[PDB]
């Protein structure tokens, strides 16, 4: 059993942990917290999340330069599972920076563009994907898109794979999505991006729930199951069959949440491996893993035990 | 003649710059010329800032990783008057964090610690420190100690340099000055860094004018010129002859600081090499300097034509 996952535009996250964080003050960082740098980007953390769930992946996507050097070299050295075949281009890898509060619960993030990529680079990534396909059960495709690929790109990337029989996730921003539901082809699970969200999404302005209810609606038409977030802590699921809504029972910490989406994919993928397509009970064990990874200030993906353990500390309540 | 610079802490310098930065928001830099990654660490500053004025400097100190190699490749380029004679450790070379926000003229920095040093890197440090010091005719030890290393052994650094002939500028914290001026040996240029300072400095506590200049005599009893620093903006400068008070004509811009006390050693240690041993003028050349490093929002050593330019815009006063 084998997953492929997609990370365009790929980043190192730089996780800076700091109390009463605040402008125009210098902070000394203690002694043991030593400069260090993650790999990152959704599709990577997804990556990172099956391995330490026992599932093997291939990643792929963009790397460039040195800090590109760094990703692959600190990804190859957190699991056997995870085999890395990104195309590498000219141009850095980006650097992100979080700084993280625990005590005010904030973040304060500051992202840089990430390299800009040309026609070679996505021609290689083209053929190299229809390689992949052919070795994999599912696809995740996740994440933002790198300067220069064109944004239809996503849509040749799901197209490509349901032709080819293969079972898709997609967790993106509406502006791509609107993107990828034009297209012949549709994903099978769709995950919005609606972090610091304004914009309206397929024609649906997102003010009540049943506004967000309708969004889930309307993605459930041409996809299996929509998973669409709600007053940040729950999150509408929307098939054929009805629609769910599942709560978390408490409130979750803000300032813990770096990765918490992903981990939310990892966990509906690992479930589909493990246990086949049973979409809600999917949504589920994906909003237990979410939960889990909010138990940490980090950059968390929880394994197994972390997970099952969430299973009492949420609600779901059937919509219609 | 020839300088060594040591800077046992080095670091690289990631300078971003944020209009309106405030706390829990995320920030995309798009623009490529909003950020500036560079060699730093007080010593490294300084021989940038030699290497400007034409100046040739020996640059050592510990440097490890990763952002070790980024470090050393990006200083060799910086200018063929550099050499770099560096003890390469297990462990990161620190990435700090400077956001300056121009506008509303503030700089949030968060300094990393450095790397954990073991006694064996310590040793083979001290060993090629004594190696340079009859190759060189002065040495600068300025910055922080990274974590491991023993407070002592800048007092060692100043006794060995001293014993030898070799002229020796200090720029260090309250702490570690301190050490220095127990041992039987002194440097001849201190510059004491007050950045943050809350405890007591050779029994003085400083909350007034009288204070500081009391501190300035104190260190002028052992050292020939002691520079300490008031109100941001201005210098004591006390030797054996008496005591001068060097100010800014106007407000300088205190989101434009970054590294300007580095551009204020860079100046004194060329006034000497070119000019001599006559301490009021060093020290007012200094301030030039520092002056001009104020005058971009980006770590900027000046070169000796936006140095000459400040020497309109400071008074000097004799305080005794
Ligand atoms: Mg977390
Ligand atoms: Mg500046």
């Amino acid at each position: 059993h084998m997953v492929l996952t997609v990370t365009l535009n790929p980043a190192l996250d730089r996780e800076i942990f700091i109390e009463d964080f605040q402008v125009n003050r210098l902070y000394r960082i203690n002694d043991l917290s030593k400069t260090q740098m993650s790999p990152g980007g959704k599709g990577i953390n997804v990556s990172i999340a099956l391995s330490k769930l026992g599932v093997p992946s291939v990643a792929t996507g963009f790397v460039g330069g040195y800090m590109g050097k760094i990703l692959v070299e600190e990804l190859r050295k957190i699991s056997k599972l995870i085999t890395t075949n990104f195309v590498y281009v000219e141009g850095e890898t980006r650097e992100n920076i979080e700084i993280i509060d625990e005590k005010n619960k904030t973040i304060t993030a500051i992202n840089f563009p990430g390299p800009d990529v040309t026609d070679m680079d996505v021609n290689h990534f083209l053929r190299r994907y229809k390689m992949t396909l052919s070795k994999v059960d599912c696809v995740v495709i996740s994440g933002s898109i790198p300067p220069g690929v064109n944004e239809g790109i996503c849509n040749e990337l799901v197209r490509l794979a349901r032709e080819r029989g293969v079972f898709v996730f997609v967790e993106q921003t509406p502006r791509l999505l609107e993107r990828i539901y034009e297209g012949p082809e549709f994903p099978n699970v769709v995950k919005p991006d609606l972090r610091g969200n304004h914009a309206s999404f397929l024609g649906v302005d997102l003010k009540t729930f049943d506004d967000y209810v309708k969004l889930a609606e309307k993605l459930a038409e041409k996809s299996q199951v929509s998973v669409v977030s709600y007053e940040v802590k729950n999150d509408i699921v929307a098939t054929r069959e009805g629609v769910w809504l599942i709560r978390s029972k408490e409130e979750i910490d803000t300032s813990h949440l770096l990765g918490a989406g992903d981990a939310y994919v990892a966990g509906m993928v690992y479930y589909f491996i493990k246990h086949g397509a049973n979409f809600l009970e999917m949504a589920k064990f994906g909003f237990a893993s979410a939960l889990a990874a909010t138990r940490r200030k980090e950059k968390y993906m929880p394994d197994l035990e972390a997970i099952k353990k969430e299973y009492d500390h949420f609600t779901v309540e059937r919509v219609k």
